[PDB]
């Protein structure tokens, strides 16, 4: 629970990350929560808050830090 | 050479690359190199291109994924 960070977050938020992580984009995020590149965004500015990623940037990069791929 | 890809690029593209794979995002990249956040993200997207990048996710991705981070 508390020992993760990007998985702890909400479902979407997961969904999120591991479509960034994935080594694509927000884009492909949107693309694949059938969302937008305008509707992932926010969650990826968000999830800079929740995840204290940058940005969007650290939501991809921690993850493999982390070792989640 | 050839066997790099992510510092193959140019100058700045390795800047770019460098300050992504930093864990932060474009935006810092920019405020590293003087630049903006619009001009970076001219290099980010050309750098899907470059790096074979999905957009900038795989910029600070692929780097880990390759160890310079």
């Amino acid at each position: 629970s508390s020992q993760k960070e990007q998985d702890v977050l909400t479902p979407r938020e997961c969904l999120i990350l591991q479509e960034v992580e994935k080594g694509f984009t927000n884009q492909e995020i949107a693309d694949a929560l059938h969302l937008s590149k305008r509707s992932i965004e926010y969650s990826l500015t968000s999830i800079f808050n929740k995840l204290n990623v940058g940005s969007r940037t650290e939501a991809v990069l921690i993850a493999k830090s982390d070792g989640v791929l």
